[PDB]
C-alpha cells in the first residue's frame, strides 16, 4: 500500500539497547513505490508501521539500490554507513497511533518539517512513548546514567550542561525550517509547526502539535493543538489554553498578557491584560458603543472583526463590532 | 559531636584562589559517627563549620579510610583523587548561618538533592558568599578574567558562551533528582527543591530554598521561601511573592498569569488573570454576600474559589 | 575628519564570504586623530563609513604602528594577527543609518559596552542588515549550511546545539558590562545597555536600543527604545511597549508591579499596581483619594509622584497623587 511516511534515522540509545532518541534529516510524507521497492527487501519489511533496525552494511546496499532513484535518500544513506550511532528505517503504512517511539520521533518531524499540518497526524498515546532524558552538550543521556557522566566532566575540568529535562527535545537541535526566527530555541518544542514569516520572540512559546501559518509575530504562549492563521500578532506573555481546541484566526492581535479560553475568529482584536475564557460574560455593543446585551464568550467564539475590552471605570468586559 | 551534614566537593577557583563554585557528588545528611571518625584525622578537622581543602593524595588516604565503613564515600574519593580541579571536604557540626562559599554550595546542594526541605535549613547571610560568576560552557569563570577568554575563543573560531552571570548557578547542572520534568533549566536555581512527579515547564520558575513537594504542573514563578502542596498546578505565567511566609497548600489550582500574595490553603482556587495580594478587598460568599474581607485574612482557609466579577469587576470569593 | 568611531574585529562568514556577524573586543568611541592617522593609510581608508577587510598581515603593520600612540589597540592587533577568521576595521566618519552588517554589528557593541545610551545611536535601517543567523555552539551557521552540519554532528555522535536563530545575538556572548547581573543571558540582546547595579532575572528582557541607567531590579519585558532610570524595579512578567506613536520610558526610582503593563512613559517616582495594565486611552480615576476628574492616561505620561491603581470593588481604575 501507498506508505503515510518513511525516514532514515540515527538515534541514541540506553544501556539497554532502548531508545531515547532518533534525528531525521530528510524525513517523506508519501514516498514514492520506486523508493519504497528499492528498500522494502532489504529492511525486512512486509507490511504495517515498522521501526527496522538496521546495520551499517546495509547502508551501503541501500545508498547503492537508491542510486539512480532518488540522489538525496541515497547520498543520506552513504552518510549513514559511516554513523557511530545506531539506525532505524521507520516505515509507516497508515497514520495510525504511535507503536513505538522511532515512529513517535518520525511523528513530530512531519509538523516540524511542516510536511503536515498540527492535527494532521495521529499523536494519540505518544507520550508514554517519549522517554524523559537529560538534553545536553553531548546530546541524549538516560536518567539513570547522567550523575555519573556529571561527575566525570567536572574531574575533567570540564561542564556536561544539563540544558532541559524533558519528553520533549527543543526543535532547532533537528530542524530549523525556512524563513524563521527563534529568539530562545528553549521556548519551541520537537512538534511545533512554524510557518515561513513567523518570529517567535524570546517570551513565545510553541508546543507540539501547535503553531502559525506563517506569518506572524509570537510573543506569546502557543498550546499543545493550537492554530494561529496568518498576519496575526501573539503579544507579550500572552496565553492560549490547552473541552474546545483554541484557534486564532487571521490578522488578529492579541494584547500583552491578555488570555484567550475560546477560538477568536479572523481580525479580532484582545485588549492587553485582559483574560477571557468560555463562560466570561461580555457587554456586547454595536456600530456606537451602545450597549445591545449580555452574552457568554463561547457564544462570539469564531466572530470575525470583534474588539475585547476591559472598561476601566466600571471594569466591565466589552466587545464592539 | 554528630556532624550536622558533610560532603566531598571538587570545585573552581579563580587566579586569587577564591572560590567560585563547588560540585558535591554525594552530600551525606547527619553522616554516621563512623564516616567521621575515619576522615576528621587526614583532614584536620576538630570541631565546628569549615571548608577543608584537600590534596590529591589525601583523597587517596581518604579513599583507603572509608573502604568497609561506605563504599560509595570511598569510590567517589578514589574518582575525586584524579582530579583536576581543586578539592574541599565541608564538615558542619551544625546548622547555622553559613560562613564559606563552599558551605553555602553544600547546602544548596542539600535542598536540591532533597535531603532538607525549603525553610528547614539556616541560609541566613548567603548573599555575600555566593560571587556573581560567569556561567559558560567551559565551566565557571571568573567576571574579571572572561573578556579575554571570550577573546581567544573568537581568535580560534570557537565560542566560550556564556548562558548566566549570576550568584547562583542552574541545578540541573549538578543535580537532577529523581522523577523530575523541567522543560528549560535557566528557570530552576541550585537550591530549588523539585519533589518527585513535579513537571516544570518553559515558563516555570523555582527560586532557591523554595520549590514543590510534588506532584505538580509547575507553569509560573515559586518565589524564593515558597514551597507548594502535593498534586497543585501552577499555570503559564503565574506568580508568587517572595513581611509574610507565602506557601501554597495540596491540590490547589492557579490560573494563567494570576498572581499570589497571600498563602493559599489546601484545595484553594484562583482565576486566570486574576490578582490578589495581603491588602486586596474581596467580597466573600457562601453565591449571597456575606461581607468584605482583606484577602490576608481568608489566608490559610481550605477549599475556597477566587475571582473577579466580569460585569463589575469585584474581586470575589467562593 | 574626527571619526564617530572605529573599531577592529574578527568575525564569521558563509562559503560565500558574507559576514554573518563581528566580534569587537575594544570598540573606539571619537578615537584619536593620533590612532585614525596610524591606520588610515595602512587600511586603504580616505573617508565616509567603511568596513575594510584586512590581511593577517596587514594586521602586524596595523599593531606595529599604533606601537607608542595606543598600546592595547597595538596589543589586540597582534592577537587578531594570528587569527583563524577575517579581520574587519570599520572606520565610521558619522553616526548614520548603517550602510553594513559590520557597521551594524559595532553599533550594537557601542551601546552594550555602554559607551554611548539608547537613542544616542542612529540605527535605521538595520533589521536588512543584520543577516538572520543560526547561534551555535560552534558559532554562528549560516541558515543554509546549518543541516548539513547537524547531520554531522549527529553521525560522529556528537551535538550541534542550535540555541537560537535571530538576526541578534545575545548579549553576553560578546560583552558582560561590569557590575551587572543577568539570571538568564537568552533574554539580553546585544545592542542592550545593561547599567552598572542591575540585575535582569530570568523572567526579565531587554531589547537592543534599551536597558537600565542602574541600578534596579529587571524581572520583566524592556522593548527595543525603551530607557529605565536609575533606582527603578520591574516585577515578575510586566511589559512596556516598544515602537516596532510614542517612545516609553521610565523614571528614576519607579516601581511597576508583577504582570503590570506600561503604555505610557511614567515620571520619576511612578508607583503602578502588580497585574494593572495601562495605555495611553486608558481612562483614569484621577485623586488628591477624593475625585478631581477622569482623564486619559497620555495627559499624566511624565508626571512624577503617582500612584495607579485597580479599585477591587468596582473595577475601577485610579491615580493617586
Ligand atoms: N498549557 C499546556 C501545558 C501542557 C503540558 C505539556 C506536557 O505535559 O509536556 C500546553 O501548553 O499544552
Ligand atoms: N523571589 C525572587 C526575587 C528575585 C531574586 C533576586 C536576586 O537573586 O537577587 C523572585 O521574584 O523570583
Ligand atoms: N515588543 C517589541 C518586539 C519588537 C520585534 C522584535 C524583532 O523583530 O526583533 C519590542 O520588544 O520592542
Amino acid at each position: 500500500q501507498s506508505l503515510f511516511s518513511l525516514a532514515f534515522g540515527v538515534g541514541t540509545q540506553n544501556r539497554q539497547e532502548a531508545w531515547l532518541e532518533v534525528f531525521y534529516a530528510l524525513p517523506l510524507l508519501k514516498p514514492s513505490s520506486e523508493i519504497v521497492a528499492a528498500v522494502a527487501p532489504i529492511l525486512g519489511y512486509a507490511a504495517g508501521n515498522q521501526a527496522l533496525t538496521f546495520t551499517s552494511q546495509q547502508a551501503y546496499q541501500l545508498a547503492d539500490a537508491l542510486k539512480g532513484i532518488d540522489a538525496a535518500q541515497s547520498a543520506l544513506l552513504s552518510r549513514l554507513a559511516e554513523s557511530q550511532k545506531p539506525l532505524v528505517a521507520t516505515l509507516l503504512a497508515e497514520d495510525a497511533a504511535p507503536s513505538s517511539t522511532a515512529e513517535a520521533y518520525l511523528k513530530l518531524h512531519l509538523l516540524s518539517h511542516r510536511l503536515v499540518k498540527p492535527h494532521a497526524v495521529n499523536l494519540s498515546g505518544i507520550f508514554p512513548l517519549l522517554p524523559n532524558v537529560a538534553w545536553t552538550n553531548i546530546g541524549a543521556v538516560d536518567l539513570a546514567e547522567l550523575a555519573e557522566l556529571q561527575l566525570e566532566a567536572r574531574l575533567k575540568g570540564k561542564l556536561l550542561e544539563v540544558f532541559s529535562v524533558d519528553k520533549f527535545p527543543k526543535m532547532t537541535d533537528y530542524v530549523v525550517p525556512a524563513g524563521v526566527r527563534i529568539a530562545d530555541t528553549a521556548r519551541v518544542r520537537l512538534g511545533a509547526y512554524i510557518g515561513e514569516g513567523t518570529t517567535v520572540m524570546h517570551e513565545g512559546f510553541v508546543n507540539f502539535n501547535a503553531g502559525t501559518e506563517g506569518p506572524g509575530m509570537i510573543e506569546g504562549r502557543v498550546s499543545a493543538g493550537v492554530f494561529v492563521g496568518k498576519g496575526s500578532d501573539l503579544g507579550g506573555g500572552c496565553s492560549t489554553m490547552g473541552n474546545i481546541v483554541i484557534s486564532v484566526g487571521e490578522g488578529c492581535l492579541i494584547g500583552a498578557n491578555a488570555g484567550i479560553g475560546i477560538p477568536l475568529g479572523d481580525r479580532n482584536i484582545v485588549e492587553a491584560g485582559l483574560y477571557i475564557t468560555a463562560g466570561t460574560k461580555v457587554a456586547l455593543l454595536d456600530e456606537q458603543n451602545a450597549l445591545v446585551k449580555v452574552v457568554k464568550a463561547r457564544d462570539l467564539a469564531g466572530q470575525p472583526d470583534l474588539l475585547f475590552r476591559r472598561n476601566s471605570q466600571n471594569g466591565a468586559v466589552e466587545c464592539k463590532t
